[PDB]
């Protein structure tokens, strides 16, 4: 058996729409300790990471580790169902059939059960996290997500480049170009907005605007983002949740097509 | 001559938008007491039925009998041209040319004046209401409204089933399944929200979701919707109005269609 | 050099919404004293001319004159890239490669600066405002907005009738009509909203729907707006902003196509 209860829907439901752009059909990993998934894009250039742990939910319980294989678009379209507060309880059992979504609100009468047929995904699984990234920012979610949205507007390329305390966002296109410079601080009367920043090494990798803006859909997630960037590996875009993440793992554009 | 005077149009809007979907073209014959309205779709399985009676106009007026025949698509153009507030008037002659509708703010100044192109349509009344229903319920229309809404995503079939005491409403589709259960119960805080059923037969009937869609958008018309379910007969689904009605007949989908 | 800062980005942003519908690419003379601009649709059938002076800036410098032709697409795309609220800085130099947009917030930090290529756009400069027009009449922003989209449902072209202190704004259609007629008046409670008229001679002309909705976009510059027409010229819509205008010149349906 597998009982998550969920204490809000509007959790797994923004989790979700951090996978429904980007990539298609997932695989959850439910185990004693929490809830993993993983889902590569078709071009396979961007990795969306998803790890909740038990105390994220108001209720967990899994006897035996069972994998739930769902369509996110059909998973979507349920999880339009309820109220953002009520409280979703996932439920299965030991060789699942399907999984069962249970909705229940503040006025604990009139109880709506849904049920997502189950498909079966071969599950490979990829561990691409580095031990050190060249360099390494965290930011507002609001602030990185109007950044991205309006220089994507410019090209389809935006280039991160890291110097010495000083973060610029850059979109030279066709029409235009634009670039915001962001320097670290602290801000005393609210560490919500604080600009942090760790360089070891200057980066300049150049990323498709399509993923970045994939990515920062995970804002209503998290206050902050951390962005840990490197010339070696994938750039790890990371929302840490209530003890969890969403990481979004995205390749830069090679070198000779920047 | 004809001159009903309704005290907000958004009153009229409303209930024309619970024609604008499901179909075209309308008769709304006014008499000495009133206006009632009937309307068939294409397919032939849903007439909406309107009764207006005089207590629902801030002022009405009719001295012979006269029938508008009127394009809904172009109604309803007309009926976006105030505020929901102002106080439409509906004006005609002893054998009427056109419409006129003439709109008045709380600003006694500007007053506009439209006037509809009156069709030629042919009359066929229908009188299916049965005495006896299998069962019927009355719910708050928005809670009927977010089931019909919630369920309709997962099959294009809704089907609801009544035993004793106990009101199911149940979608099984390709991708999954829902099903709300609720159960009659009376709120004493709040009459609004209460649940009433009483159940002479068990009845299990299975609509289209194409017509519950557009059944449900009576909902801004009252805060409650009564359901006559019947295997005899077409479903009713009704909407009281100020001294009125707002009516939505629809047959159930076919045994081996089920 | 040439500095124009912006004390709200908005103002720039609603200036070139006027333009964005109707017509495509501008050239904006920045001289001594302000800029001006002026745009032709296609069908040269209205003139947009916007003209503003040094005091609707928060600041201004223009050591030279210059020309800044633009694409409206793309300088609108980068004006979507702050807030309402930030102050906006044109910065050129002698001969321009380019024009250079920079933002600025109330945090002062993070600041963003976006560039647009300029284009090559021949210079046809139109003066066609006349000195005496048949009538002239001045009303809410507001008020003209709605009666043009309302009218504008019933047919493809909306009429305007001067008589002695009559404005009368008509649309018949192939579905039905639609007549507003407003008469003078001065609100003392609120000079806002009064309607002012001279008329020296009547006037009966018509005008394509299309281009009056375009025209009344400009109604988030100002509080009224300024009607003069003549039987002898293209109507001029003129919107009064803080020491300058946004003016629309529209030609009249001629007499056999009425």
């Amino acid at each position: 058996m597998l009982e998550a209860k969920f204490e809000e829907a509007s959790l797994f439901k923004r989790i979700i729409d951090g996978f429904k752009k980007c990539v298609q059909l997932v695989n959850f990993q439910c185990k004693e300790d929490g809830i993993i998934a993983q889902a590569v894009d078709d071009s396979r250039v961007l990795l969306v990471s998803l790890e909740i742990g038990v105390e994220a939910f108001q209720e967990y319980r899994c006897d035996h580790p069972v994998t739930l294989g769902m369509d996110l678009t059909s998973l979507s379209k349920i999880l339009r169902c309820g109220n953002n507060t009520d409280t979703l309880t996932l439920i299965a059992d030991n060789t699942p059939d399907s999984i069962i979504l249970l909705f229940e609100d503040t006025k604990k009468d009139r109880i709506a059960e849904y049920s997502l047929k189950l498909m079966d995904i071969d599950a490979d699984f990829l561990k691409i996290e580095e031990l050190q990234y060249d360099s390494t920012l965290s930011l507002p979610s609001s602030e990185f997500s109007k950044i991205v949205r309006d220089l994507s507007q410019l090209s389809d390329s935006i280039n991160i480049m890291i110097t010495k305390e000083t973060i610029k966002f850059v979109a030279d296109g066709d029409i235009g170009s634009g670039s915001v410079i962001i320097k670290p601080f602290v801000d005393m009367e609210h560490p919500e907005t604080s600009i942090k920043l760790e360089m070891d090494q200057p980066v300049d990798l150049t990323f498709g605007a399509k993923y970045l803006l994939d990515i920062i859909k995970g804002s209503s997630l998290s206050d902050r983002v951390g962005i840990r960037l490197s010339s070696e590996a994938p750039a790890l875009f990371q929302f840490d949740l209530k003890s969890g993440f969403l990481q979004f793992f995205l390749a830069p554009k090679f070198n000779d097509e920047e």
